[PDB]
């Protein structure tokens, strides 16, 4: 059950597999020459003592085969970029699913957090596919092999002490698991003590007015002195813990080494065989630990593999953009419409409204949010949970989230920027036309970026790595030129009234209205300053719309009962 | 030099320095005996080796030499145990002169970072004396005699190889060091991509509204083609550090090994002179890196003891307030005042003002530099620098502060319920009399305290663990009961009125003024069910009380301008 969602996202990067039977194949001789490594070298060392000026011949061989296991260590390098490979194809594929899936994933799961998770998650993957499987091998291959050649390397002679060795040395681990039991008896002390403190000292203003100084430095002493009489438990088994490790460490190392010298060494055991020991017991005692990261990595990948599947499984956007071309200028009405993040819990309930062609709408509601899905839904964002849009015929749902979008457009307010690519931002939402000069007809048009017309003139100047520095008029600014640039006129503007205090927002109104004038367009605001200039109000509440009528019956009747009140407290 | 300073602090708690003697020579002992474990380990070895029958005295010289060395690591218990000694006075002495710091320290040092200090400025004290001193003492002798007893005990001819592979260590470092830099490279390149795509993905509605997805896809890509095309080279300079630096290991082993055989093979090292050489490489090796954990620990100690050596001295607060008696029921004047922190840092301007013995008084006006610090001003946690406080001839300036405060009393509209049970809670500020069954006895006509009066426990009720057990509008009502057991005088509350929506404030209110009729108060009241008890009202306007009279007439002289529109507004 573990491997088969890893392999069935894995195998999506399907070109590089046969590359794998490579690199693995090549990562088994490294370990099996490794296994004789040490061989070779006893009849190197030995050559030297049995035959003092060795020959040429296993000279040549030593350096042929040392010369071939350097350079497998190097072709593990094919591993390594096969696994890298493998990632990045991963990751490409998991970007593309996730720009193109459906912005209703991103608002719900905390996509400043899905952001790590991609990279993090990726580099598990990447530490599980690349040195992990190839440790995992070249650690059982190792020390099945290094125990066999043990064998073969004494008649039951030295190898046997040298296993008991951990078993007597297993006295030592009840000892260290005392030690950190009563050190972290030390530490919840030490917690408890700063806790107490940290409770107590605040306070000071009201233990000095009630002038209690005594009983308060009483409780720091019982405190303090708690502490003192565990730290010295603490000096009690550290004093008895280190003299009874040292010795038994010391102790296993003088047994087997005298052992080895007196007895094996006078009649067996040659120095190019003593070597060849040593050298296996440190190929075997270093990998041995590697199998059980392995599996924790594994487990741990695994979970990341899981938590990726779950990303890619979410693809619909592509079919349903993907459909009739259209050319807009029709008049937007909805019938009865509902909507939620659940199918039966519901955020917009029972609402309906019109909007005629050319006439300037605005939407006015709690405060809480409430006009923020149905702006959505006028935009054809999330698609209706239940209800019909109004058109001819009302084919709104046949309509291709491209076209109906580019001709209908979108500018926004509160704060997109992009840093130190001025024109490119521009060109950003551009159709693919490059519009090298002729855009200048768009800056004029602006209205309000002929004032920072000495941008263009650098052309390409940063603010900041975060762009945020040029000020909202700036990017206002940008977005009207944006707006201009994408259609003839279609607008809809969010939180027109929620910020700046009502000046800048001004300083630019004389910038969009003049640009925006006699075309359908749709505006979100939270106060009456701006949307009673000409427009068509909405009136909405939790969930639920009553507002209809242009702007002076949905004010004497409506406002007159709500909008007055709500909108006499943002006076200041 | 610095080390008179840190024992100027450490020498303040002095029980230590015999204790400190003998540990620090039982020390000593402990590094000669060790130096000359090695050579009893030959002896006992070749004794083994050399003689089939080693003789018992032999065996039994080397069994209490070794019961020495545990019994002198053992007597090492005297050296911890005199550590946490002399940091439990330390500790001790800091908390009692803390605790009786002037409020000004706190008010500007924060609470967080003092008991930070106090835990981790101790405990690296605590890491310099017990530990570290021994450790460079015995590092430094243990590095010099091994060092000798390596040139006695075998010629130089082993020696001079093993010093030197340290030496060829030189190609080893290099190299690890490229590593850490392309390393840091790789997590700086993955650093910046996090960054641009998390920058990237939040304007998932701009992009998606602009439908130029494709763009997104390209960026994306370059950023993540370019980590994969550093990441290949991160593999390949890894791959091509492993066999070096695996070789390099290899040729060292084998070459010392190697020598050693021949050695053996030849002649002068004996068995029981390479476990020696061995004991000794080992206590050679450990205590180098242990002398520069002695250097960097003790250069950040250093600091931490500049910073407890300030923190030991302000002790005047509590000091200087040992002056006078008074019975203290006298009306109380100010004048003169015009207060700050600092003399260029002022937070009140020239002020005066009067307050009478036995009617209600409060203090209204803007929070910022207004009410709250002349408060705090005539409660005296600020001393008086340029003004006068006015009970006959400036006496209550020159009066003990225990005498004040034992005639004052003190409220808040926190109301932290303080650790420990109710019993020491009600009893606190009077520990001088035990009131062993008549606390109560004057707390029943609190109007609201008997909502907790029929408690069955009736004393078992602490803290807890952060003061929740009782409500904090109910330890209003235990706050109150602590007033009228203590205090049969003059008294104030604390209470930003225009917080907490003062229901329940009326309904703890009608409780503490009526069982304070006849005592002088004072209480933030700014807002308009609190003022209409306050009789005289002292009104702020900036820094400054511009008015002085009765409570309805003076708002109706001062709401000329702002306390009127102000006040109906702080009621919503
Ligand atoms: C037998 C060969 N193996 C060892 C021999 C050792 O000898 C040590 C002698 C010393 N001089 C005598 C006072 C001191 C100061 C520390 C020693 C340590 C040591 C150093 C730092 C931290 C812990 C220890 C440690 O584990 O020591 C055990 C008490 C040590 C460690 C090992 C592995
Ligand atoms: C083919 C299986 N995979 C490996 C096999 C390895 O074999 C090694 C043998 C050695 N001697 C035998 C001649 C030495 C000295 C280092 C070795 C390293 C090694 C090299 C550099 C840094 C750390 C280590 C390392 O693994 O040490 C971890 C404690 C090593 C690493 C890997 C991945």
């Amino acid at each position: 059950s573990k491997l088969k969602p890893f392999f069935a996202l894995v195998r999506r990067t399907n070109p590089s597999y046969g590359k794998l039977a490579f690199a693995l194949a090549l990562s088994v001789v490294t370990t099996l020459v490794s296994l004789l490594i040490p061989l070779l070298t006893k009849q190197l060392v030995d050559g030297f003592s049995m035959s003092n000026l060795s020959g040429t011949q296993i000279g040549l061989i030593a350096l042929v085969f040392f010369v071939q296991a350097g350079l497998s260590a190097y072709a593990t390098y094919a591993l390594n970029y096969n696994g890298q490979k493998i990632i990045s194809g991963l990751r490409e594929l998991l970007w593309k699913k996730l720009i193109k899936l459906p912005v209703s994933y991103f608002d719900t799961n905390a996509s400043g957090e899905t952001v790590s998770r991609v990279t993090n998650d990726t580099m598990v993957v990447k530490e599980l596919i690349t040195t992990h499987i190839s440790g995992f091998i070249t650690g059982i291959i190792s020390v099945i092999g290094s125990l066999t050649i043990l064998f073969i390397m004494n008649w039951k002679l030295t190898l046997l002490v040298l296993v008991v060795v951990p078993l007597a040395a297993l006295i030592l681990v009840p000892i260290g698991r005392k030690m950190f039991s009563i050190s972290r008896e030390t530490q919840d002390e030490t917690a408890r003590f700063t806790g107490l403190l940290n409770q107590i000292l605040p306070e000071i203003r009201l233990v000095k007015a009630s002038n209690a100084e005594d009983v308060e430095y009483g409780r720091g002493k019982m405190g303090i002195s708690s502490l003192f009489k565990l730290g010295v438990r603490e000096a009690k088994v550290q004093s008895l813990v280190g003299p009874l490790i040292s010795l038994v460490l010391m102790a296993a190392l003088v047994a087997v080494i005298g052992y080895g010298g007196m007895q094996v060494s006078s009649g067996e055991l040659t120095a190019g065989a003593l070597v060849a020991f040593i050298l296996y017991l440190f190929q075997i005692i270093m990998p041995m630990g590697q199998i059980t990261t392995f599996f924790t990595q594994l487990q741990k990948s695994i979970g990341a593999t899981e938590r990726m599947i779950e990303i890619l499984a979410e693809e619909e956007e592509d079919t349903v953009t993907g459909k009739q071309i259209e050319n807009a200028h029709l008049p937007i009405q909805l019938d009865r419409v509902s909507f939620g993040y659940k199918p039966d819990q519901l955020i917009l309930k029972e609402v309906s409204a019109v909007i005629e062609a050319g006439k300037v709408t605005a939407i006015v509601g709690p405060s809480g949010g409430g006009k923020t899905t149905l702006f959505k839904l006028l935009e054809r964002f999330y698609s209706p949970t239940a209800g019909t849009i109004r058109l001819g015929d009302e084919p709104v749902d046949t309509y291709s989230l491209e076209s109906w979008r580019e001709h209908i457009g979108y500018v926004s307010q509160e704060s997109p920027l992009m840093s130190g690519t001025i024109r490119e931002n521009i060109c950003y939402g551009l159709e693919r036309d490059v519009t090298d000069a002729e855009i200048e007809k768009a800056a004029e048009m602006a209205y309000a970026l002929n004032f920072i017309k000495e941008l263009p003139n650098q052309f390409d100047t940063e603010v900041g790595e975060r762009g945020i520095m040029l000020s909202g008029g700036q990017r206002q600014r940008i977005a009207i030129a944006r707006a201009l640039l994408r259609n003839p006129s279609i607008l809809m503007l969010d939180a027109a009234t929620s910020s700046l205090d009502s000046q800048s927002e001004k300083s630019v109104q004389q910038a969009l209205e003049v640009l925006m004038e006699g075309r359908t367009t749709i505006v979100i605001a939270h106060r009456l300053s701006t949307v009673v200039d000409a427009d068509q109000l909405l009136f909405v509440e939790k969930g639920e719309i009553t507002g209809r009528g242009t702007h002076h019956e949905l004010m004497a009747s409506h406002g007159l009962y709500r909008d007055f009140a709500e909108q006499q407290l943002k006076m200041n």
